[PDB]
């Protein structure tokens, strides 16, 4: 007709010079106020902490502030555009942290693509924050940085662009299970993705209950009795325990649903051969594994993607706010796997009467619930 | 004075859990609002900046956010207490930026002390800010830290601890030079303290137009023909040109100006031995080199300290907020001495033809009058 974008509110950046601001929540207009918030008195706040470093959580902003960190190598659906160009997205991300949950998030972009010094930069920042949210950093550097950070840090580190949608996909099935009348131990789950992402989802699924999961990569089914699969040996042991040695196509065969990661790899015809009420989660960016409508006429009962135009969008938003709010509230030295499933159930709890509506919208509770579950899911005291 | 009940009569830190918080400057609360501040509208902002980097100063908070960075190694008067314990001080310093000037500031502490590590950390995060304020990191490392950053960063890096207080004292003497009606070229200046702050004072006076400055330290007058260093630019060759080396006492002889940094000495009997109308800036604290009381008794023309307790209090809050407000409003890549001197000149002007009230307090737009002087002074 005569299209543009509309969302050309680029003037919204120009006008306010960014989208975040730092406000003191303490009195500071007078000499009396400054003798309390700074110079004289403040010396004793430092002192208490110097004797008991745990006090950092009660007397500093480490209590409620998380850092959103990126190197601008994987910003959104663009590309390695650099740290400055990434800032709009990291501070946008931080504005959500505050709006949906009560989390104070500082956006931070560093210009270094050297894995070694990135994990070393953040480790040095760790003292400052109560939580680290790695964002938009490209793979495979995005997997080693997180693991070395999770292991070496005293505060929770969460790479959102990975476990994020995973947690929402996990919640999307809990609700999918319900309207099918099946359990998670009766479901035949096929995961397309040998990468670390597909593997994580898989670990999560087994931890969530799932009895039978078959993993598939670019060369076929991961079968344990076919020592013809990469040194990533372990998933073989706990998935595909019937040992079907075939292909993706040969996997839909009576499968209750597929979780994916590769572009258009799922051709409609197959759907026909899937189980009775076939669920489908084509999470592949831009070009999904199969467009929702294009997969409904095939015979699918449920379809979800990461696209706003189709129904059932699996979006990060329903997860990162609550998880850190819950983690911060508990002063968790790290985010566990059970904590992530906890988040998935909470998210799940927000859907009363489902159908074509299995993932909750953005209501009032929706971060509180999630944070509620994350805390209490810690029902495993080492004492 | 146990009167420091504030130190306790505060613990707002516990009530508020820290003194700062992050707030959005734009709309959220509806899907449509989110549509613009985030995906997929924000994608046009990223892309635009990707094609023109000088836009980072226009469309991101970099346009107004400076980071207050320290390694918790020299936190106000407590030494090396670590990053977590330094955080309260950086939170307060950051609050001040917002309170006096418009500057948004973020406190950031670091778990390392290796110089090379620190410099490279700041280089990694600059992208994110428009200015860096080093604070409470100790010497002699802070020296290499700041100096390397100044000439290796695209955004201005400053260490408020060694220059801030220096700048205000300068502001004070520009004005005192008026009541005295003498040229900053004619005055004989003595500076007690050969440390970080000490030097920053001299270095500024010698750029502001001082011809007679002599520095004294732990052993006495620094004498160019006596001094010896472990590198050998140095203070020695730009001071004590009379080559007169002696005591810190046998040197205030008819001196018109004294700036003291961190002792508590300076005896009342010495005043009269100075020039006819001497000025005393006793900057040590809590205990000054000499209380204003005695100074005036002893026959001193003007006196100022680092005490809100007496008149002429020379305090930091007058310098850094405005020098960053302006080194940002004008988008500068460095904070130079010219800018610093300009900062002080601005400060002094906040007092229309003075008296024994050589400095300004904290009225309205103080940080602006100074920002206005620093910016437009780099425009050259
Ligand atoms: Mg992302
Ligand atoms: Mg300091």
């Amino acid at each position: 007709l005569k299209n543009q974008l509309g969302q050309l509110a680029l003037e919204q950046a120009k006008t306010f010079g960014g989208k975040l601001e730092v406000q003191p929540k303490v009195d500071i207009k007078t000499k009396h106020d400054l003798s309390i918030a700074y110079t004289p008195g403040v010396a004793s706040v430092s002192s208490a902490i110097a004797k008991d470093k745990t006090l950092a959580y009660d007397l500093t902003t480490k209590k409620n502030t998380v850092a959103v960190i990126s190197d601008g190598t994987a910003v959104l659906g663009l590309g390695d555009i650099g740290p400055e160009a990434a800032m709009p997205v990291m501070e946008g991300k931080a504005a959500l942290f505050k709006a949906f949950a009560g989390v104070d998030a500082i956006p931070i972009v560093l210009d270094t693509k050297d894995t070694e010094e990135i994990i070393s930069i953040v480790k040095a920042l760790a003292p400052t924050f109560g939580g680290i949210n790695l964002e938009d950093i490209s793979a495979p550097r995005c997997f080693e940085i997180e693991q070395r950070l999770i292991k070496e840090c005293h505060i929770p580190v969460f790479h959102d662009d990975q476990h994020g949608t995973a947690i929402v996909v996990l919640a999307a099935i809990f609700n999918s299970l319900k309207l099918l009348k099946k359990s998670l131990d009766e479901v035949s789950i096929v995961v397309n993705g040998g990468g670390s992402a597909g593997l994580s989802i898989t670990r999560k699924l087994l931890a969530a209950g799932a009895t039978k999961v078959t993993v598939v990569d670019k060369f076929g089914i991961i079968n344990e009795q076919e020592a013809a699969q990469l040194a990533p040996d372990i998933a073989k042991v706990t998935n595909r325990e019937f040992k079907s040695g075939t292909l993706e196509d040969a996997l839909e065969g009576a499968d209750i649903f597929i979780g994916v990661s590769a572009p258009g790899v799922l051709k409609a015809e197959w759907i026909s051969k899937m189980a009775a009420r076939p669920v489908i989660f084509a999470m592949a960016n831009p070009i999904p594994e199969i467009y929702p409508d294009e997969a409904l006429e095939a015979g699918a009962y449920i379809v979800g993607t990461g696209r706003s135009d189709f129904p059932n969008q699996i979006n990060n938003v329903l997860a990162f706010p609550g998880i850190f709010r819950g983690a911060l509230d508990a002063r968790a030295k790290t985010i566990t796997v059970e904590m992530q499933i906890a988040a998935a159930k909470g998210i799940a709890s927000l859907v009363p009467d489902d159908a074509l509506s299995t993932t909750n919208i953005i209501p009032d509770a929706f971060k509180e619930g999630v944070a509620e579950i994350v805390a209490k899911s810690v029902r495993s005291v080492v004492l």
